[PDB]
């Protein structure tokens, strides 16, 4: 419960079962992400700016209710896992103290097209949120 | 000229309505016109490989039936208008000769910075392109 | 009325081209309508549990200006015809004034599972608010 | 078990220039889908019948990524059946290099509630399992 970030469910992510579709989900999880590593100082547009990414190697969720159109959502994420090559975010996507689902991403850090580790002043930013 | 491209309705692309969602119709005229320009000999991944790009600056897409999941939709295109620096493309969306929905993209060309298209590609354009 | 509706572009919706694909445009403008509804006093979702239904019988698009990943755009969405049995909307997508695109999307309204014409009340409502 | 070609659009990638992680699993459902009606069991006619296979969770693994230009193949098998769940594992290829491999768990509603997966449907992916 580090970062919240707010989603309001648009209609074209609604399946025909009437819910937000499962695959939508990750995007959520990658929005959370992104506004998580810019609250932290570190807007992602500007690191793949300098060449530095944050690719998925692994993707997970648990889906336990849906998310309907009309409904926002809350998505808490925290870096659970941090070392020099490779970071992990678990994430709880709830609405009003329910949860709708929970999940993470394994990510890897790549610079010029090739796994490395973590530059220097990212890494240490990112430290300041990860509990060692 | 024209190519027909089929495509299988996927489950993530119907919304509440229980039908295809609307904005998805734009992916499926992607899919097609992609296949019209490998048909012709010029698979657009190795057109943006050399640097070229048909960004879309005008859509347009009438919808007057819907397509469902569980169904397959045809989509007919072809090339409406062609000039040494954009394209038109037109499309019928189908399905066992019911009209699903008609559109259009018109294409400007790049290589990012503005330009004409390229000899060779507008040559072979041109032959699927009458006056 | 004009609402504008802020957004801030996501990874997912940008394309090769480091772009915000063509086909995401049309989610941003179901978003921007929505928006207007909700502060037309009608929240679709409300509606739609209603039994009625606004679907798109036609949209048109001109791109004349990319968006990108880490950009925040504002749509600004207006009612601008309105028939007993059909309403047409325009947008226009902005990022700092600069006009990105404009575009329109024309609607039916579905009664139940019939096209029909809309519902005095949300007729009523909708003739004001423009 | 299945193999479902898919050709990678355009739309589905990615600034950094491969298929975003988040379409991998759009490629599982169409795979599956395909799975189910290699069995007898077109899902829509399924869906018609008031059966629905929503998923409870998901897991995928990328190893290499997917490019616009590009055809995958994935290949599905139901991994594990029960009269109330299905666990469907799958593996993304190209030219034969494994680009992803993941999983979808299912329970089964029948109407509006969690239910068995009727005799004929279970019948029908017991035979494949």
């Amino acid at each position: 419960m580090e970062s919240v970030t707010r989603i309001k469910v648009r209609y074209a992510e609604t399946d025909q079962m009437g819910v937000v579709h499962h695959s939508v989900y990750a995007v959520y999880l990658e929005a959370a992400r992104v506004d998580f590593l810019e609250r932290a100082g570190l807007p992602y547009h500007r690191v793949e700016a300098r060449g530095v990414f944050f690719p998925v190697v692994e993707l997970g969720l648990t889906f336990r209710a849906p998310a309907r159109f009309g409904e926002v959502v809350e998505v808490r994420t925290r870096l659970a896992e941090l070392s020099s090559r490779a970071l992990l975010f678990r994430y709880r996507v709830e609405r009003e103290g329910v949860l709708l689902a929970e999940g993470f991403t394994r990510h890897l850090c790549q610079v010029g097209e090739r796994a490395a580790r973590i530059p220097e002043d990212i890494y240490r930013a990112l430290s300041v949120l990860h509990l060692k």
